[PDB]
């Protein structure tokens, strides 16, 4: 997170790092059992870590916890990025607290102009590298579709979101990738894409979680 602020140690309670020797990628616990990523965060021997803050060091509120399946969306394409979805399931089920719990799944899209929180610990710079050890937070809001499809023209398709700022400076971006926007309490979003991290008419762009919420639902039922 570029531009952002340290969020607190465990005050985002949904959010986990996705290791595999090493933090890859964001996500977003939603049950006991399940967990909401980036597709293109895929890879194999993923252990989801929980509580985290600081993740180079053991700080006593960690759940740490193999992955038994991935479920990446059917119909990702990962040149286009389109469909930039995917599930863990955990081979046993979290046990949940006040500094590990579910984020809830939308009931309807979110709007152009809501107010949302981005966190991860990705990196913190837009043209150095500083990767940062405990969680950083930026609040920013969804952009309208016009203005997203203006900044990338030809790429945003209606399963994508911008957030962020056209000015630049605050933004998402490497390692924050697969990790949550959540709007008002519910999670409409997931680290993406975007190009490079804080510049100019590029604001991060986000899957658009409330298109999931059948495919998810049904997923985890069956799975
Ligand atoms: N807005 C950040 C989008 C993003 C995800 N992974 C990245 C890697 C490099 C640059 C940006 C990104
Ligand atoms: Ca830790």
């Amino acid at each position: 997170i570029v531009g952002g602020y340290t969020c607190g140690a465990n005050t985002v309670p949904y959010q986990v790092s996705l290791n595999s020797g090493y933090h890859f990628c964001g996500g977003s616990l939603i049950n006991s059992q399940w967990v909401v990523s980036a597709a293109h965060c895929y890879k194999s021997g993923i252990q989801v870590r929980l509580g985290e803050d600081n993740i180079n060091v053991v700080e006593g509120n960690e759940q740490f916890i193999s992955a038994s399946k991935s479920i990446v969306h059917p119909s990702y394409n990962s040149n286009t990025l389109n469909n930039d979805i995917m599930l863990i399931k955990l081979k046993s089920a979290a046990s949940l607290n006040s500094r590990v719990a579910s984020i809830s799944l939308p009931t309807s899209c979110a709007s152009a102009g809501t107010q949302c929180l981005i966190s991860g610990w990705g990196n913190t710079k837009s043209s150095g590298t500083s990767y940062p050890d405990v969680l950083k937070c930026l609040k920013a809001p969804i952009l309208s579709d016009s203005s997203c499809k203006s900044a990338y023209p030809g790429q945003i398709t209606s399963n994508m979101f911008c957030a962020g700022y056209l000015e630049g400076g605050k933004d998402s971006c490497q390692g924050d990738s697969g990790g949550p926007v959540v709007c008002s309490g519910k999670l409409q979003g997931i680290v993406s894409w975007g190009s490079g991290c804080a510049q100019k008419n590029k604001p991060g762009v986000y899957t658009k979680v409330c298109n999931y919420v059948s495919w998810i639902k049904q997923t985890i039922a069956s799975n």
